[PDB]
């Protein structure tokens, strides 16, 4: 509540500019619109409102295609997104007052738009005001974007974000899929490999099974082939131990009737795979031709790819959590892959799929899902829902001068602890 009174001293000022923004009709005209007012004359001047009293109280602005536009503040790398809408539904008939005539009552303003979008617009902006007024050492950046075409839901397709850079957090109250960091995207799928059918020489060594991981999300910690050796035992065991050692891996090895059992251990999360550090191992020996293609696959592709490079995709993020092959099946890798809001994933598996037919392997993919912002996990959205807790217990649309100044008061506080340390 010492913002609370901090706001008391912002009273008067933040009435007026309310006033003058709820004077302007800036309903949707799609028959008056132009180039100049894509929406229509009054949602135009809703905008430039905004911007001038901005730049009367010192701010930069920017516009867009005159249909959106942000008002900026502070510095540092992150950018803080608050996003509104200054545009406003049509008064429906018989109010008891006229809708674009703001009536001051003792308590209370009466007008259209006060609740949505108007009343929440302004507090938002004194909060920003009010931090410039302290002289506040800002840490992030922040956008107050603001729009005037309710057929935008702010989607990264949609006409602001086609362009202009996305905030790395925010709050956009009627948004379902806002451009705004969040969740980083989600796709799994399986290379599948194409058993040769056919005849061949009795090889050195001939891959009975192999076996590492449990989920598609975590590293697997654990891998073990079994192989049937033709001659040369002592070799291979030692140059097994060789490779532990160079690569600083724990493993072992068992020996029973030509059946080798070739064991390695690694760290796990979501540090050290030990299936595909256990498959570089294998390609150094004459294998069968079925598990030769399928040890060579992931060496091509797999082997030391935890960004994506080898498969040309590379932040975007693989993770190889399943890995089989016997002699029946012959053995697929199964993979997780997270990526940030702009990364163009169809294509990519577009063009993974065709060049990996080359080797009898093909992609089955799982379902994907994109990346997107999650409300109630945002860092700011929290920290208001926090500042309301430790602060408060359409036709004659109205606004309480208290939920007026009691918004503002909020937003000072949650944007406070985010931008200026706390």
């Amino acid at each position: 509540s010492m913002w609370k009174e901090k706001v008391q001293q912002y009273e008067d000022q933040i009435i007026n500019d309310l006033k003058g923004l709820l004077a302007i009709e800036s309903v949707r005209d799609d028959a008056k619109a132009s180039e100049d007012a894509p929406v229509g004359p009054g949602p135009r001047k809703a905008l430039d409102y905004m911007y001038e009293i901005a730049h009367r109280d010192g701010f930069t602005t920017h516009d867009v295609d005159h249909i959106a536009g942000r008002i900026e503040a502070g510095k540092g790398n992150d950018v803080l997104g608050i996003l509104c809408h200054v545009d406003v539904v049509p008064a429906g008939d018989g109010w008891d007052s006229n809708p674009f005539e703001p009536v001051v009552t003792e308590d209370a303003i009466i007008a259209r738009g006060t609740l949505d979008d108007k009343g929440p617009t302004i507090a938002a902006y004194y909060a920003i005001k009010i931090l410039e007024d302290m002289n506040v050492d800002w840490k992030k950046r922040i956008h107050m974007i603001i729009g005037t075409d309710e057929e935008s839901d702010w989607k990264c397709t949609d006409r602001y974000f086609k362009t202009e850079e996305m905030p790395t957090l925010g709050f956009a109250p009627d948004a379902e899929f806002p451009c705004i960091h969040g969740e980083k995207g989600i796709t799994t799928f399986d290379l599948v490999q194409n058993k040769l059918t056919e005849d061949q020489d009795e090889p050195d060594y001939e891959l009975i099974t192999f076996k590492s991981g449990e989920r598609y999300n975590m590293v697997p910690d654990h891998a073990e082939a079994r192989v049937l050796v033709k001659e040369n035992m002592t070799d291979v065991i030692q140059d097994f131990e060789y490779f532990l050692e160079q690569n600083h891996l724990q493993g072992d090895s068992t020996v029973d009737s030509g059946i080798l059992v070739l064991t390695v251990e690694g760290k796990a999360v979501h540090g050290v795979n030990a299936g595909l550090y256990l498959l570089k191992f294998l390609a150094s020996l004459n294998l069968d031709n079925n598990a030769q293609a399928f040890v060579a696959f992931s060496n091509r592709y797999l082997f030391n790819s935890d960004f994506g490079e080898k498969m040309g995709m590379k932040d975007v993020t693989t993770n190889i959590g399943v890995i089989t092959y016997d002699n029946e099946n012959a053995g697929l890798f199964g993979i997780n892959l997270r990526y940030p809001e702009g990364f163009e994933f169809e294509k990519a598996m577009d063009r993974f799929a065709n060049e990996i037919q080359q080797y009898g392997f093909e992609v089955k993919l799982g379902k994907v899902q994109p990346p997107h912002y999650v409300d109630k996990n945002d860092p700011f959205v929290q920290k208001l829902v926090t500042a309301y807790r430790n602060q408060t217990n359409q036709k004659n649309e109205y606004i309480t001068k208290k939920q007026l100044f009691n918004a503002t008061s909020i937003y000072l506080e949650a944007i406070y602890s985010l931008c200026v340390e706390e």
